């Protein structure tokens, strides 16, 4: 699935090159301004445990989701992948603990030394 395809093709869009952020372009999006810190960002996403044990999508709560980049809202590796995207654009993300939740978890949702999985189309972005 999704997550082994990631592992095995996606690129490391880590400053330390420790494969800590895959990512997938899946569909291209349009212009070439990508989101800059502080910047209002739209976006729908399905999310899972690698594990494939727990699962979450913004389709849930029937509505874009809305966070500021780089403003500590979501975990690092939104800050860092999202950073990377064309509106339009969706992306696969596998993701290791120290770009999430880490050693501590976030139960009940999250347990200790996670690997995530997103989808993430990016609907827009605004300047602060
Ligand atoms: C750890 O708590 C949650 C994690 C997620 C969804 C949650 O609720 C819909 C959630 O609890 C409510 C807090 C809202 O704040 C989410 C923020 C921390 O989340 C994140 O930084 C990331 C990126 C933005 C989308 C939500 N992300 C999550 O980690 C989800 C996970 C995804 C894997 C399956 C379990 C929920």
């Amino acid at each position: 699935g999704a997550p082994a395809t990631v592992t095995e093709q996606g690129e490391d869009i880590t400053s330390k090159k420790d494969r800590g952020v895959l990512k997938i372009v899946k569909r291209v999006g349009n212009g070439e301004e990508t989101p800059m810190i502080g910047d209002k960002v739209y976006v729908h996403y399905k999310g899972k445990l690698s594990n494939g044990k727990k699962f979450d999508s913004s389709h849930d709560r029937n509505e874009p989701f809305v966070f500021s980049l780089g403003k500590g809202q979501v975990i690092k590796a939104w800050d860092i992948g999202v950073a990377t995207m064309k509106k339009g654009e969706i992306a696969h993300l596998l993701i290791k603990p120290e770009y999430a939740y880490g050693s501590a978890g976030s139960l009940p949702k999250i347990p200790s030394n996670a690997t995530l999985f997103f989808e993430i189309e990016l609907l827009d972005f605004k300047g602060e």
